[PDB]
Parts: structure tokens; C-alpha cells; sequence
């Protein structure tokens, strides 16, 4: 039904705006397969990509292939890059993703219960305060043409406007996967791009840690 599938349409999303925008250190939260960090480290202007996962067991083997390769060495980076792999829930703080550049928080909030949903705002926005969060979740309103809920565009904008407001950002919407007859649905997978206007809390579990090497 779409051309690339729709995942890859999300990643792609993500991937433009690190083109677009450079972020240096960028977080995705609910990284699952590691299949974006995969996509993001193309670009050379990431020093710091990380990845945050309750699921354990989904990040299994999956550090490895991140590590240099031979190739990595003989055709050297101009600056290092640090990947690292995390254990760890959006709805505890950890001090190691402060001062972030880019988070992304691909088709995640849909998981959170109503408990955990009331404090992810407070920790993605409040605590860590990246410079720019990209909030993705499904458009319940292209369903006629396991997720705790199903929000229409109204529902998530709404929800997207009081945080922009309480934790100073503004928020833009957009998304991916076109209706193609009644084009008034919008778009498959509804999508916030938020822009912004010291105790140490090591939480999280780092399950895999690799660093390149580099020479500028
Ligand atoms: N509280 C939480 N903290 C961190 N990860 C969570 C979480 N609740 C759910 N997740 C994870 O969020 C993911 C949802 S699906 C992963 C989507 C992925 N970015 C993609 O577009 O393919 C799962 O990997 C699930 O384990």
C-alpha cells in the first residue's frame, strides 16, 4: 500500500531533518531493531547516537554490528562517534542524555500507559530539554481508509500544544503516508516536531558502549 513501507517513510522523516539540521548528539528513545541509529550514523555530523529501550531482549546482538570495521579505520571519520545502546524506560531520568541535540520518539508514546504518558512529558521536555524532540504516533483518522490508545490529529495536537507551551517549545505538524479519493484523512502516521524557544542520575543499563576512531 506504500511504496517504501512506512517505517522506513518514518526513519527517512528523521533522516532529512539530520540532514537538514546537523545535530551533533542525537538520542532516539524506543530505538527497538537500532534500525534508525543504523540509518542516522551515515551522516558524518553525529559525535554521540544513542539508543534507550525497556526491551532488553530486542537489543540482543544487536550492539555488535554498530562497532568500526576494518573499513573505519583505513578510511578513517574526521571526528569520533560514540554509539551507545541503553536499557532503560523514557519515563525515568538519566543525566548521561542531557544536552542533546536531537531526541526522537518514533511510534513510542502509543505504548505508554496513562501513568507513564503523565511523565514522559515531564522528562523528554522538562528534564533533558534536547534543542529539537520529534513525537511520532499513528493517525487514528486513516484507520477506515499493542497500542494503549489510537489518536486523531486533534487529540495528539492538542495534547503536543499544552506540552510546546508548559516546557517552552513550539511545535510544527506534519507526518507520512499519503491517503492518496478523500485526501481530508491526512496523513498515516501523525508527526510533532517540537523546537526548543547538575546532580549525575545514572539510571539506565548501558548494554553496548563502541567508539570510533578518527583524525582530523
Ligand atoms: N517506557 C519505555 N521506555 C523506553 N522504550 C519503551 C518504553 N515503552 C515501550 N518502549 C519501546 O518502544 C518501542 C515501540 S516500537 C519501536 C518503534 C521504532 N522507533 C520504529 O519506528 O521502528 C519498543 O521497542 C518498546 O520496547
Amino acid at each position: 500500500q506504500f511504496k517504501p513501507p512506512l517505517y522506513r517513510q518514518r526513519y527517512q522523516f528523521v533522516k532529512n531533518l539530520v540532514d537538514q539540521h546537523e545535530p551533533k548528539k542525537v538520542a532516539d528513545l524506543g530505538c527497538g531493531d537500532t534500525s534508525l541509529l543504523r540509518l542516522l550514523k551515515v551522516n558524518p555530523c553525529i559525535e554521540l547516537l544513542v539508543g534507550v529501550d525497556i526491551n532488553e531482549d530486542k537489543l540482543r546482538w544487536r550492539g555488535d554490528s554498530l562497532a568500526p570495521f576494518l573499513g573505519d579505520f583505513l578510511k578513517p571519520r574526521d571526528l569520533n562517534l560514540t554509539i551507545t545502546l541503553y536499557h532503560g524506560s523514557v519515563v525515568e531520568r538519566d543525566s548521561r542524555l542531557l544536552g542533546f541535540d536531537l531526541i526522537t520518539c518514533i511510534e513510542l508514546i502509543e505504548h505508554l500507559d496513562s501513568g507513564d504518558l503523565a511523565r514522559f512529558p515531564e522528562v523528554v521536555f522538562g528534564y533533558l530539554s534536547p534543542s529539537m524532540i520529534v513525537i511520532s504516533t499513528p493517525n487514528s483518522e486513516f484507520n477506515p481508509l499493542d497500542h494503549k490508545f489510537e489518536w486523531t490529529r486533534m487529540e495528539f495536537q492538542t495534547w503536543a500544544l499544552y506540552v510546546a507551551n508548559r516546557y517552552d517549545y513550539s511545535v510544527e505538524f506534519t507526518g507520512v503516508g499519503e491517503p492518496p479519493g478523500a485526501e481530508n484523512v491526512g496523513y498515516c502516521t501523525q508527526i510533532g516536531i517540537f523546537r526548543k524557544n547538575q546532580h549525575d542520575q545514572h539510571v539506565y543499563k548501558a548494554v553496548f558502549t563502541t567508539s570510533y576512531p578518527s583524525l582530523q
